């Protein structure tokens, strides 16, 4: 991996919520192995404040540590070690519970709140992209649970713990999760907040999952992503690398083999739910043309537009706000969540 | 207090740092004592989180219960408690240390990193606006020790476990703080990095005190603050009611009381440091002739507007890098460390 990509990512995505991240950033010189390498200095830093009693910075550093995705023994461990320091964190917070689902094709596992013997409270799946593991999204559980969701965090197949293979079938995913937390939650309404890749694993699974309700997603690949090969020269090393780690093809393969998965037309009017999409300006990842084709073939597309990069990570505040509210009005949430949402979204515009 | 008015900090402030914020949020009705008051909700969600082991979630809560200052038992008791918390985090981080100075007018404490009796850093004096306490930039001590500074983070008087009177003596402080670190580094180049009030005291403090090299502000009040009654008529009630507290006077006179405050056109000539100057295009507490006088005035001065509320917290992504370039350029810190920040700076842009 190129150590100036991986640390691009921090930089953008990661020094403006925990600033230690830049002194971590200033001690790793490459990619490798050894004492000034990216994997060795993310577990040094996560083991320092994981002994400080800091689970949730000790987690963001070992969860860095094994991006972008686990390809050594080093990562392997950082990967190991980020999902126990959580598992420690979320024992002090009521209502967090660790789901395992056996499948033919391997183990996923999941972190949930909101669920309920007794209760039947709307599904809220949650999933990153190629490089986002569940434990980054799992601290919010409990506010997806006060909105009133059977709340699921997990990831994408081969990302993290989740042992599958990223392929066309990997649209089952949704459903699958569903059928595992259908005695704790009304699995007759799910809604998929499906940030990037999993956004698009969403759109593909909408025509023939009638439980799956609505989409909230973020610079989600659709078409062109996967059929423009002068774009695709372009895209970042990491994207390239990680998707074919997922696919289980390989860098100079990746491309070609997931041609396929371009979202034709006739795939795009199978998608009969509300679908919302928070797009980047300057997305490095996505081309223009596919929040365009969502726009003219989805009957019911919302869409909001940030000047920045991809998962716009400089505009946070706004599409937390955003991406809630869509969230909240497809699943007819309560009135009172739905003011006080709207009204902090009307504060920040 | 308009418990509106506090909600709203929390909202635009808070809330997108820590979604655990708008949960305690929707179960607070008033700013009295009852259980589901402001005070008695914010203590309650910082000892969950200090039980849990989560001792800066627990500095953040304490705070806001605190919040805007001390007028009862109870939010003098989360005061002692934040500071308490905050001082087993910073027992875990090695280099933080407490200083107090005992003075005529009462005690002033502080938080340090980076001091050495073998070397001579730098200083760089850091100090929030009235509402804000020490504890709330204290965490980043080490970053600043790690750009080369002896770096002081403290208090307004009156805020916090500061004992002083707000007034136009208060510009001595950041002398005194100096002569307290006096053997611990170079005392004879400070930079001040002080926001929103702190910003007007350093101002004013600069022409009389020459170990002040330069000085980082945002949203200072400067003349037309003081001056220009209309404006200050829709300045929010929190912000005058806690610089009455501070000051020592009261809500009705406390305008009359600060009109002498406004730096004057020969205030201003006698400022001969560089002076940077974030500012907020919607400040709701700032008039725009401040800034401009300050361009006009001050032979080196530097600025940024965003689209945003006073403290643009909607953008401290930008302002960290902007504000902290500044500071190095100011002090003349090691390239390689002026380097870095100016990529990341770019990257933002």
């Amino acid at each position: 991996n190129d150590v100036a990509e991986l640390k691009q990512y921090v930089l953008a995505h990661v020094s403006a919520q925990n600033a230690s991240a830049d002194g971590v950033l200033a001690r790793i010189d490459d990619d490798g192995d050894g004492p000034r390498s990216w994997t060795t200095q993310w577990i040094r830093a996560g083991e320092e404040r994981e002994q400080a009693g800091d689970l949730l910075a000790a987690t963001t550093f070992y969860n860095l540590a094994r991006f972008p995705f686990v390809d050594s023994p080093g990562r392997a461990e950082a990967l190991r070690r980020c999902v126990a320091v959580f598992d420690r964190w979320r024992r002090t917070v009521p209502g967090i519970e660790r789901l395992e689902l056996r499948l033919p094709g391997g183990v996923v596992r999941a972190w949930a709140a909101g669920l309920s013997t007794t209760e039947r409270r709307p599904v809220l799946l949650m999933t990153g992209g190629i490089v986002s593991i569940k434990e980054q999204w799992a601290p919010i559980l409990p506010e997806l649970a006060r909105y009133g969701f059977a709340a699921v965090v997990t990831e994408l197949p081969g990302v993290g713990e989740n042992e599958l293979r990223y392929d066309l079938d990997s649209a089952a995913l949704f459903g699958v999760l569903l059928d595992a937390v259908a005695e704790r939650a009304d699995t007759s309404r799910a809604y998929a907040l499906a940030l990037s890749f999993s956004g698009h694993l969403a759109l593909r699974a909408a025509p023939s999952e009638p439980r799956l309700r609505g989409i909230v997603t973020a610079g989600a690949p659709v078409a062109a992503f996967f059929t423009d090969k002068e774009w695709q020269a372009a895209v970042p090393r990491v994207t390239v690398d990680t998707l074919a780690r997922l696919t289980q093809t390989t860098p100079a393969t990746v491309f070609d083999h997931v041609r396929n998965w371009a979202l034709t037309p006739q795939d795009l009017a199978g998608v009969r739910i509300p679908v919302a999409y928070v797009a980047s300006g300057r997305d490095e990842i996505i081309p223009p043309a596919d929040p365009a084709l969502l726009r003219t073939h989805v009957r019911d597309f919302r869409t909001i537009t940030h000047d920045d990069v991809h998962g716009s990570p400089a505009h946070f505040p706004h599409t937390r706000l955003w991406t809630l509210a869509q969230v909240l009005e497809m699943s007819g949430a309560d009135p009172r969540h739905r003011a006080a949402v709207d009204g902090a979204l009307a504060q920040v515009e």
